């Protein structure tokens, strides 16, 4: 017909198949979220982003998701994060009672997999999805994101720890998810601080990263919104107290 081709990959291949398989493996090993009718769900994730235009996808479209996958975690135990998701993810592995996105139904859905849908059809894109600075920055996954992180940020209180990767050129980029929607989203009425968790690395140049000028913007903002910031060096990253 008229079809787009895009400059990012296409669709995970097997993505409903794999969409679904990993809403079962969820609701098993995650009890509190047994109530969910998977194929609810994913009826629910096809229809955010079937049969519209890749680049014109609002968070209203992945509302109806949003709702199936409410999930109401202990909100004094989230772990945020930023560029050290395998850190990330072996902290909440070994010390089970603390939650990153991506231990929620729908960050636990949609991880490390691509989707989008096409404008005249009512088929998945298999072929082609739209790079985000080449083609448009408002997509299926760059909308589910940003909409999925503002809801878990938003529902965050007590303390909330974000893990910071020291061996990158900017720890805190205010071009990150952290930085440009979960940061801002921290409720002051909920959270009273944000603790950073600066993850050290590179075979040398380990001194005191929580002195880092990124490290002090992150704070003057945190402090602009009126939450307390704390912050500490992590040398060596021992899970194995955990």
């Amino acid at each position: 017909r008229w079809r787009q081709q895009w400059s990012g990959p296409g669709t995970t291949k097997r993505f409903p198949e794999t969409v679904l398989a990993r809403c079962v493996k969820y609701t098993e090993i995650h009890p509190e979220m047994r109530h969910v009718d998977c194929q609810s769900v994913w009826d629910a994730f096809k229809g955010a982003f079937i049969s519209k235009h890749p680049c014109d996808i609002t968070e209203e479209d992945y509302q109806p998701l949003m709702k199936l996958g409410t999930q109401t975690v202990p909100c004094n135990k989230i772990l945020l994060w930023s560029r050290i998701k395998d850190l990330a993810h072996q902290f909440t592995q070994v010390q089970r009672d603390m939650f990153t996105l991506e231990d929620t139904l729908l960050g636990y859905l949609a991880d490390d997999l691509t989707w989008c849908g096409e404008f005249a059809t009512s088929k998945i894109n298999y072929q082609s999805c739209p790079d985000w600075r080449k083609d448009c920055s408002n997509n299926p996954v760059s909308v589910f994101w940003k909409t999925v992180s503002r809801r878990f940020a938003e529902a965050a209180c007590d303390v909330v720890h974000v893990m910071l990767d020291g061996s990158r050129s900017k720890i805190f980029d205010k071009d990150s998810t952290f930085g440009s929607v979960e940061v801002h989203n921290l409720q002051p009425e909920k959270v009273q601080t944000l603790e950073a968790w600066v993850i050290h690395g590179g075979r040398e140049d380990s001194r005191d990263l929580c002195q880092d000028p990124t490290i002090k913007e992150l704070e003057s903002i945190i402090s602009k919104r009126n939450i307390q910031f704390s912050c500490k060096n992590i040398y060596r990253p021992d899970k194995f107290l955990q």
